């Protein structure tokens, strides 16, 4: 078991156990920003870095919208990605410090610049399972 908060995947086309409808991310990087992501040129950066290192990445965010969610979902569904997506929890002061939390669990830390961040502000944890409702970081670094 491990952290768990109640939000769901941003795009019910990032499941791959759909047996289960659910998002399951093994040995995933995170990626903690306190702003809501729409353009995708914000995330290359960030995109080609895990990608260089082979692991898949989830994005807790205020939101993904726009053109970024539909690349993100797009390239998903070619498979030219392993990404997914979820709504940061809480409101107000309190998203803040959940934010935070779930930073130190993972050991990564909440967006400096989003265009300039790298594998070592990101969090990581052993695996991550995501359905409809929540999010579980299992066995956060």
């Amino acid at each position: 078991e491990g952290m768990q908060f109640d939000r769901g995947y941003l795009s019910p086309y990032f499941i791959n156990k759909p047996e289960t409808g659910a998002v399951e991310l093994e040995s995933p990087f995170i990626l903690l920003a306190d702003k809501k992501i729409s353009n995708i040129r914000e995330m290359l950066p960030v995109l080609e870095a895990v990608a260089k290192a082979g692991k898949p990445l989830l994005i807790i965010a205020e939101d993904v919208e726009g053109e970024a969610l539909a690349t993100l979902v797009v390239n998903t569904m070619r498979g030219i990605v392993k990404v997914a997506a979820v709504k940061a929890p809480g409101f107000g002061d309190r998203r803040k410090a959940m934010l935070q939390d779930i930073a130190t669990l993972t050991g990564g830390t909440v967006i400096m610049e989003l265009e300039k961040a790298t594998l070592e502000d990101l969090g990581q944890a052993k695996r991550v399972v995501i359905n409809k409702d929540t999010t579980t970081i299992i066995d956060g670094v």
